[PDB]
């Protein structure tokens, strides 16, 4: 099969009109809004007939709760009336009424609630916004329960009897119109005798399975069935309707798998239609994220175009105001109202995504958004389509939902005198619209008449996605929050929209306090910019740019400083289809590998001359070179290594990231005193073959260093053209040579007598031999040859009871299997507390099973190959081990295709302890146990116990949890709410711990200062804390006499950055942190009693507990220690048998240093940062041990839009 000849052809070719829709996607605000202000302006009489008639509604609103009524009547504090809610909703889930009043009355009102009643305080968020107006992301359990203890101690059973009766209240009646259809239904004749109608809305959304996506169907089916029984014969306007989400009837409802969509949610879809035709009611497609819009067309177009239907007017379609292509979606709405005959009724509504589309923008670091930044904006946007519409009312009938006033009364002015019911309606939100609509409907008030937009569902089912529905008409700019807001006068909410926008100085500017994507960072660096793999011109000129890429001949060859050499070539094969050449290797003699490093050692001084303005300009030049060259770079990184195209946008993002983050970084900070080491030996590993290959490269070039590329044997294609962009940019040729070859010419390169670093990435028994031959050398100065390695994970996550199953499935999916779980982040051992296990369990399995595998080369492949066949083999043996041991194994089964390539189904295998799980698998292979509440510590214990630490996540919403958890994990990158890949440069600074690593962190503001002889200060980097036991040291040092040493205790522990604790500027709904903590225990290996004090001084103002070397005789220079400071003071004879250490400091002389070296290589375990000195360096230099490598990094994630919004937006 031809390369690309199938990657993502639209479901229809795209009409003029489409194509308006596609142009406008992302066009920029200014652009927007001017015909918006045109079609939008009405006569001077009309805005004032307006003005007046908004302003009596407005009075009639304010003219005329029940929380506030509670927290008055007990004088609840904020949290108490959230306890009391909390605890309302959990005695409601006790189904017998008179059990549910004999635990009030005997057990809840008495005393300890905690004994009798998942926390209660799961759905604290939203209950938090009922009560406060704010939203809180996570729950504050523990001031939670302390508010609900001293509530029911004060006030007894009488609080708690009205706290249950208002919450039956509002989640029976008020949150939705009734529990089941047939309730809602019930409920309805009280409003519909009044002149309003009912479109009922089954608060389905996201199926994560085929079997959630079944029940939501037969959920609709039952309820048309119920409203047109109800309906008899009124039809599409007097009678009731039904709302459905297209993602609720199908799992894989998005443009990727849009073949599918089309296939099995078409046909769903249409059959619920047939059903709404034959009672002939209005069934209306929900409008959700921008990146669904499009795709929806297309099932709108074949619906209406489908003779089966035909006869009934009752399909509608919601079109979101927010957004910058609404008109031009309707102008081809309204045609196909034209074309069909069919009388589509649309219903216009401002858009409920607001928050989560900024965010998902600048994530993905998209041109701009796919909605208006200013609230204004989407307002004149919505009377400017109104306007539309309502010229158009002989093809379809314009259903304009809102709650604003000002919005209503503009277009009843707009539509003019004659009026019939089916010209037109209004449409509200049940148990929110009311009050305003009913100073709208009949013949005493507007008589336009409205349709109820009505939840039906139980408890569960409507707080699922309460927050984002709250947020509707919660926010501080919402029309509804601010008609209840005294500050907010009337003449502020009569304000014409149309007529502000129109005087503004600049018409539709941008939100001043909202970055464009490529503007997350300030004037700090440029982010990176990505592709919108749902916009159908992106898709199709990808298609040309990846069918040309994979017409060319690549080719990757040793580059050395004087010129291409002659080697051995053979062919480079596509993991996904060995048939597939991608190109040739021509790979490194050994003999030339040594060559190439006295070649960096000569041109070494040439290239340390060029000052780091310039270098940092050569990386700069890099950036712009592989941000144009991105499509052609996917194409190669698909077919090479086996990516699909979001992950290979993804990761050429990700190597722009590092080199104008080392850029910046070496601007902040790199002078003529930080000199470089030499010649650095980059080993890159085939899973990241460009991004890790770049960054490792990239900051030892800005550093000063020449560089020796190694890269993995089976991606020498990319890594070649990385090179290649290196060298245009203005490296020097002699500064960066490529040495395409196996493991044997990473050795040759490593062993090489003018290496003076190596940066690797990859396993740890190589990074194990690395570390083993470079003890065997030391540096021209008679110091340790620095290595920074970092070495993958055995990464888990933790989740819990009051987690979102959905959020975390699909957290999970993605962690566990993107890149087929070849990503050293990838999620290992997902954890779920016993209570929610066997639901998430289901659900995974059903998650799983709608993954396409393949080769990856089509845009609706999630799960490519993996890398070779020695891979797949490894893989597999240790799930048919599993499988051997009766654990239970779920896979998805491969197609046939899959056979030319080599491929590892997505596994799922249950485990019944962590400990069953022996080495890092590095494939698709999720492994799932289980834990009881009680025991999340000692869980912890053993994820930490595999000795690995880098990636971890936590899905919670309680605050205790999140504290426990994150304070007793030893990992260093953590992640709150969100999936665990993906790492962002400068956002998540990325390495670990143990057997991960090394440090310093990729992409964070310690790693250049690793790559110099004398490291810099980083910026933001301090600490104003000081080690306590440090302190209590220096102090015993003054005592003893040792007043020079004590001197330098002080300053050591004010040097030191522990404690450091930043929040890094990146994406809205996210918190990234930054933190310095201790790193363990120090290995100190000293040879004077004052090298002693220095080596313990330097330890202790880091944090670190130390275990000091036995042999060394010097146990009587530390008699008498405060208890503090012996605490954390052991004494080792056999350093192996009491370790892990974290790190070492080592004095002697250099025969010394390299015998110290080649022992601490020989210890078990984990990979040591070790730093030397001679007794006269520590007496020379205060800074001869660094304290910038005796502190750990740790990056925390948490997604603070986890409870559905962003609070700060
Ligand atoms: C009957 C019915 C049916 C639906 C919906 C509402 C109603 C009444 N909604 C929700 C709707 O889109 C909207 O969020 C709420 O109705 C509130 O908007 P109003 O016109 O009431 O108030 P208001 O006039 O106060 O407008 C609030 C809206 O302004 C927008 N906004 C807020 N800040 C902004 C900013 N800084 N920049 C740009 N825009 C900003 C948002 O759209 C926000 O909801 C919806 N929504 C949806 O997406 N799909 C759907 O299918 C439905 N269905
Ligand atoms: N941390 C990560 O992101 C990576 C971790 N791994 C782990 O390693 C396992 C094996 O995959 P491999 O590709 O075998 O990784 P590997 O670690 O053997 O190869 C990594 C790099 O080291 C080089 N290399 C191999 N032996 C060497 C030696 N003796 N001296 C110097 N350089 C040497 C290779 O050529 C490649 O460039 C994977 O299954 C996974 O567990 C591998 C690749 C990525
Ligand atoms: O599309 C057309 O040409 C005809 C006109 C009326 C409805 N269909
Ligand atoms: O976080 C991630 O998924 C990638 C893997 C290497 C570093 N960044
Ligand atoms: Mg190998």
């Amino acid at each position: 099969p031809a390369p690309f000849a199938d990657f993502a052809p639209p479901v229809r070719p795209q009409s003029t009109l489409r194509r308006a829709i596609t142009a406008a996607y992302r066009r920029p605000e200014t652009e927007c809004l001017p015909p918006l202000v045109e079609a939008a302006t009405q006569s001077k009489e009309i805005r004032d007939a307006a003005a007046s008639t908004a302003r009596k509604l407005i009075e009639a609103l304010r003219g005329k709760s029940g929380v506030e009524g509670l927290v008055q009547e007990y004088s609840l504090s904020s949290q108490e009336g959230v306890a009391l809610m909390c605890l309302a909703e959990a005695l409601l889930r006790i189904p017998d009424t008179a059990t549910r009043d004999a635990l009030i009355r005997d057990k809840i009102a008495d005393g300890n609630w905690k004994s009798h009643l998942r926390s209660l305080f799961v759905n604290a968020a939203t209950w938090g916004l009922v009560v406060t107006g704010k939203l809180t992301s996570t729950v504050n359990d523990r001031s939670l329960a302390a508010a609900l203890t001293r509530l029911i101690s004060r006030c007894g059973e009488p609080v708690i009897r009205r706290g249950v009766d208002m919450a039956m209240r509002m989640m029976g009646e008020q949150f939705v119109t009734g529990e089941t259809i047939r309730e809602a239904l019930k409920r309805s004749k009280e409003l519909e005798e009044k002149g309003f109608s009912y479109s009922y809305d089954m608060l389905g959304e996201a199926a994560t399975t085929a079997a959630d996506a079944e029940r939501y169907y037969r959920d609709y089916e039952s309820a048309i069935h119920a409203i047109g029984k109800a309906s008899a014969g009124r039809g599409i306007y007097e009678g009731p309707g039904i709302s459905i989400k297209l993602s609720a009837l199908h799992p894989r409802y998005s443009r990727a798998q849009a073949a599918r969509v089309m296939g099995e949610l078409l046909p769903r879809v249409k059959a619920l239609a047939l059903l709404a035709k034959n009672y002939d009611i209005g069934l209306n497609i929900d409008a959700e994220e921008a990146d669904r819009l499009e795709l929806s067309l297309d099932l709108l177009e074949v619906l209406c175009l489908d003779g089966d239907l035909s006869g009934w007017n009752g399909m509608g379609f919601v079109v979101q105001a927010y957004g910058k292509r609404c008109p031009f979606v309707l102008d081809f709405i309204i045609d196909l109202a034209r074309r069909s005959g069919r009388r589509i009724m649309v219903r216009l509504v401002k858009g409920a995504y607001w928050d989560a589309e900024i965010k998902r923008a600048q994530l993905d670091g998209l041109a701009d958004f796919p909605v208006f930044t200013r609230k204004i904006h989407t307002d004149v946007s919505y009377i400017a389509c109104a306007a539309k519409l309502l010229a158009a009312t002989d093809v379809v009938f314009p259903q304009f939902a809102t709650h604003n006033a000002q919005t209503l009364a503009a277009i009843y002015h707009m539509a003019g005198k004659d009026f019939h019911v089916g010209k037109y309606e209004f449409q509200c939100l049940h148990g929110m619209g009311e009050p305003l609509y009913e100073e709208v409907v009949g013949r005493g008030k507007l008589d336009r008449p409205c349709r109820i937009y009505a939840p039906v569902g139980t408890h569960e089912t409507l707080l699922a996605y309460l927050v984002r529905r709250l947020l509707e008409n919660g926010a501080n700019s919402s029309f509804v929050h601010r008609i209840n807001d005294p500050k907010v006068s009337i003449d502020e909410l009569i304000a014409d929209p149309v007529e502000v926008v129109r005087a503004m100085p600049v018409v539709g500017a941008k939100h001043d306090r909202i970055a464009l994507p490529a503007e997350l960072f300030g004037d700090a660096r440029t982010n990176s910019a990505g592709l919108d793999l749902s916009n159908e011109e992106t898709l199709a000129s990808l298609t040309e740019a990846l069918r040309e890429s994979a017409a060319m001949k690549w080719t990757a060859l040793p580059q050395l400083a004087t010129g291409p050499a002659a080697g051995e070539t053979r062919t480079v094969l596509n993991p996904g289809d060995h048939r597939d050449v991608v190109g040739s290797v021509t790979e490194t003699s050994e003999e030339d590998a040594r060559r190439a490093v006295r070649l960096a050692a000569d041109a070494a001084p040439d290239w340390a001359a060029v000052p780091p303005s310039e270098r940092a300009a050569c990386l700069d030049r890099a950036a712009e070179l592989m941000q144009a060259r991105m499509p052609t770079l996917l194409g190669l990184i698909i077919r090479e290594a086996g990516k699909s195209a979001l992950n290979a946008i993804a990761e050429v993002r990700e190597a722009i990231d590092f080199l104008r983050y080392y850029a910046e970084q070496t601007r902040r900070t790199l002078g003529p005193g930080h000199g470089p080491l030499g010649p650095i030996v980059c080993i890159s590993p085939w899973n990241f073959p460009l991004a890790i290959f770049t960054g490792q490269i990239a900051a030892a070039l800005v550093a000063g260093n020449p560089v020796l590329a190694k890269p993995a044997e089976e991606t020498p294609l990319i890594a070649a053209e990385g090179v290649r962009i290196l060298r245009e940019a203005g490296i020097p040729a002699s500064a960066l040579q490529l040495l395409p070859g196996d493991g044997r010419v990473g050795a040759a390169l490593v062993a090489a007598a003018e290496t003076a670093g190596v940066m690797f990435t990859g396993s740890t028994e190589v990074a194990r031999l690395i570390q083993a031959q470079l003890a065997d050398r030391l540096s021209p100065a008679g110091r340790p040859i620095p290595l920074i390695a970092e070495t993958g994970g055995q990464n888990a996550m933790i989740v819990d009871s009051s987690a979102l199953a959905e959020q975390v499935v699909g957290d999970v999916i993605t962690s566990a299997f993107d890149s087929a779980g070849q990503r050293c982040s990838a999620l290992r051992v997902l954890c779920l507390q016993e209570d929610v296990a066997d639901r998430i369990l289901t659900m995974l399995k059903g998650a799983l099973h709608e993954l396409h595998i393949g080769r990856t080369d089509r845009l609706s492949v999630d799960v490519g190959p993996v890398i070779t066949s020695e891979a797949k083999d490894n893989i597999e043996k240790h799930i048919e081990r599993m499988r051997g041991l009766g654990r239970k194994v779920e896979q998805i089964g491969l197609a046939s295709e899959t056979g030319v390539g080599t491929f590892v189904p997505p596994t799922i295998i249950e485990l019944e302890k962590l400990s069953d799980l022996q080495r890092e698998v590095f494939g698709p292979v999720l492994h799932v146990i289980r834990y009881r509440r009680d025991d999340l510590d000692r869980l912890v214990d053993d994820v930490n116990a595999t000795g690995y630490g880098l990636t971890f996540g936590l899905h919670t919403r309680l605050d205790e949890t999140i504290a426990h958890v994150t304070s007793r994990i030893k990992a260093g990158n953590l992640y709150i709410n969100r999936n665990i890949i993906g790492a962002v440069v400068g956002v998540q600074p990325f390495g670990g711990r143990g057997l991960s690593g090394t440090g310093p962190k990729a992409g964070g503001p310690l790693y250049l200062g690793r790559l110099v002889t004398t490291a810099p200060v980083p910026p933001q980097h301090s600490s104003v804390h000081t080690d306590p036991v440090l302190l209590d040291f220096a102090k015993w040092l003054d005592g003893k006499g040792a007043r020079a040493e004590a001197e330098a205790a002080r300053n050591a522990g004010s040097s030191s950055a522990l404690g450091l604790d930043l929040e890094l500027p990146g994406p809205v709904g996210e918190r990234n942190l930054y933190t310095l903590h201790a790193r363990g225990r120090i290995l100190l290996v000293p040879a004077t009693e004052s090298g002693l004090y220095h080596q313990l001084a330097a330890a202790l103002a880091t944090g670190n507990s130390v275990a000091i070397d036995a042999a060394s005789g010097l146990q009587a220079s530390l008699k008498n220690l405060p208890q503090t400071v012996g605490l954390r003071v052991s004494w080792s004879k056999d350093w192996a048998a009491d370790g892990p250490f974290a790190g070492a400091l080592v004095e002697g002389d250099a025969e010394r240093i390299r015998a110290v070296n080649k022992a601490i290589a020989a210890l078990p375990g984990p990979l040591l940062l070790v730093q030397a000195a001679s007794s006269g360096e520590i007496a020379r230099n205060p800074d001869a041990y660094c304290l910038n490598w005796l502190v750990e990094e740790v990056s925390a994630s948490i997604n603070t839009a986890a409870a559905g919004g962003n609070a700060s937006l």
